[PDB]
């Protein structure tokens, strides 16, 4: 059971079992699938109708007829960018302040922390490119959505491999810390 705690989700930090790919030493990349959750249906073979964004019905985190393997199996409800504007903007505010702060706390070197800040700078400036990334999705934890608290907002990206369109999850390392409980 791996226990994850964000610098902002330190309230309801939780325990799961999922492997990740740390890209550029900045963010964790997770591999997803396009699948359905319905009490009377299971058809995910549809390789033809695209998605871009989630669904409309109040299916609830784990019971959303239309979604991605990543969120449905981890109980994450969709939050739309038009409303999440204040939420992710607030998280990025706390995040940027906290990550640089904790980084200069231990490393001090103005040449290194500036390089790190450049990593996240490129990530956010590109990610916040509204008109293109317009079809991104912010999925928040069941506990938070139901508790109205500061749960983790996971970044759901659209990305195809050689043409095969897969949902890619990303989370920032300097925000998400892990607790190792296997053996």
């Amino acid at each position: 059971m791996l226990i994850y705690k964000d610098i902002f989700t330190d309230d309801e930090l939780s325990s799961d079992s999922f492997p990740m790919k740390l890209v550029d030493d900045l963010v964790y990349e997770f591999k997803g699938k396009h699948v359905v959750r319905k009490e009377g249906e299971i058809v995910l073979a549809g390789s033809n109708p695209s998605a871009e964004e989630g669904a409309e019905d109040d299916g609830s985190d784990e019971h959303v007829e239309r979604g991605i393997d990543i969120v449905l199996n981890h109980k994450l409800v969709e939050m739309n960018c038009y409303e999440d504007a204040s939420m992710f903007k607030a998280y990025i505010k706390k995040f940027m302040k906290n990550v640089i702060d904790h980084m200069e706390k231990n490393n001090r070197d103005k040449a290194d922390v500036d390089a790190f800040k450049k990593k996240i700078q490129g990530w956010v400036v590109s990610l916040l490119a509204k008109d293109r990334f317009k079809n991104l999705a912010f999925f928040i934890g069941e506990r938070a959505a139901e508790g109205a608290e500061n749960g983790q907002v996971a970044i759901i990206e659209y990305r195809d491999v050689d043409g095969t369109e897969v949902p890619t999850l990303m989370l920032v390392k300097e925000a998400i810390i892990e607790e190792k409980c296997l053996e």
